């Protein structure tokens, strides 16, 4: 049986599920309300500067999953790229994550790894036996000066919450690296597609059994034309926000163009609340194999996600997870639909994880066909 599949969204979730089913002879119809493919991973070349701009913010590919790595290399030339982040705070510029250079610069010292371990131990606040809060966890781990420099201002700005209002769970481990490695991510596989994520997704979408329609919102009535629907849009939006909006932090990007080199790196964090933007990204630095005279940059601002704002980071506190449960109790009673992705399942997901889940979702659907089994509404736990 060649099934008729409707996929809502042409980001990694919809494209990867689409391709897997298309290759098994299914007739896949992919719609997206936006005027372009790629979802939040979409990139485009700026006309004036020819800079490849990460349209919805910096997207760095990283993974320990060799299957996903092999998958993306089939659809893009992946360029070696190891993301390195700088942070401006206290009138100084530091490397992030906190490492031996950070500590030595911060305290004007010359510590070895072992001396730094001892400096950190004696800086840590050993007054609260069992930290319940994120502020006290941070204080226990790294002490006041480091918590206030790198953690407090950034949490307030990024989450709109005092670290005193967050659980100790947020920080399980001492957030210090006791050497001079300054790679931001620890994953085995790290890289940037040579021609960008959009070209990568276009190659994933490049199959005769995939039809793509852009500038087209999903309409609930449509469901009946298909054997199954894969929905990578917001779970709450699917239900008309009938119980209210699931809480997100939204981002605004102020775009500007500089002649030359604005900041000399891809990402600069601004950890103080005295600075209204969280970070500035200089896109050209994501493509070191290219040279550009003009430079497109983003000042990034974080705020509470309102009406018609694009959702970015899911808050997922006790109130949001409770509201979620109301949507899930509807969702789990639906037939012939699977909710997927960052929006469909209300979770922050990396590109590699998204692709991993999409490949599994398709495998689960395909299995449900062979032995005639009922497709689950979720192929991951969402609670
Ligand atoms: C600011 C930010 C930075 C990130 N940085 C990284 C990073 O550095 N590295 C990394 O690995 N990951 C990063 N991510 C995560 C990455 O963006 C996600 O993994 C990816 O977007 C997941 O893709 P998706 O297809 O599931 O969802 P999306 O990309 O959001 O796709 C959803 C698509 O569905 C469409 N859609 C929604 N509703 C409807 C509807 N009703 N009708 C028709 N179409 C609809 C939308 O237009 C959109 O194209 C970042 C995410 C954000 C938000």
């Amino acid at each position: 049986k060649s099934k008729k599949i409707l996929i809502v969204g042409a980001g990694f979730s919809g494209a990867v599920i689409g391709r897997q089913l298309a290759e098994k002879g299914h007739q896949v119809h992919i719609i997206d309300q936006r005027d372009h493919i790629g979802g939040n991973s979409y990139d485009a070349r700026d006309s004036e500067t020819n800079v490849m701009v990460h349209v919805y913010g910096p997207h760095i590919f990283h993974t320990d999953n060799e299957t996903v790595w092999n998958y993306v290399n089939k659809h893009a030339e992946m360029m070696p790229y190891v993301n390195r982040v700088k942070a401006t705070v206290n009138g100084q510029v530091f490397s992030l994550p906190i490492n031996l250079h950070t500590i030595n610069q911060f305290f004007s010292k010359t510590c070895s790894p072992d001396e730094a371990r001892a400096l950190i131990a004696e800086k840590g606040d050993s007054t609260i036996a069992d930290p319940q809060t994120f502020e006290e966890e941070a204080l226990r781990f790294i002490g006041k000066e480091l918590y206030e420099a790198f953690f407090k201002g950034y949490t307030i700005k990024q989450w709109g919450m005092q670290p005193s209002e967050l659980p100790a769970s947020i920080l399980k481990r001492l957030p210090v690296r006791f050497n001079y490695d300054d790679n931001y991510f620890n994953h085995k596989f790290q890289g940037m597609p040579k021609c960008g994520y959009t070209q990568m997704i276009k190659s994933i979408l490049n199959h005769e059994n995939i039809k793509v329609d852009l500038q087209r919102e999903f309409i609930v009535e449509e469901r009946t034309h298909y054997d199954h629907v894969f929905y990578s849009g917001p779970l709450d939006a699917f239900y008309g926000y009938q119980y209210g909006r699931l809480g997100y932090r939204t981002l605004d990007f102020k775009k500007f163009t500089y002649q030359g080199d604005y900041q000399g790196c891809a990402v600069m964090n601004y950890c103080s609340v005295d600075v209204p933007y969280t970070r500035i990204t200089e896109h050209k630095y994501f493509s070191p194999w290219e040279q550009h005279d003009g430079s497109v940059c983003y000042k990034e601002y974080s705020r509470a996600c309102e009406e018609n704002d694009i959702p970015y980071y899911p808050i997922r506190q006790m109130g949001e997870m409770a509201l979620l449960e109301k949507y899930l109790s509807l969702a789990e009673n639906e037939t012939n639909i699977t909710f997927v992705g960052r929006l469909g399942t209300y979770r922050y997901l990396d590109m590699d994880v998204t692709i991993a889940e999409a490949l599994k979702t398709a495998e689960v659907y395909l299995n449900s066909l062979t032995e005639n089994q009922p497709m689950p509404v979720f192929t991951v736990s969402v609670r």
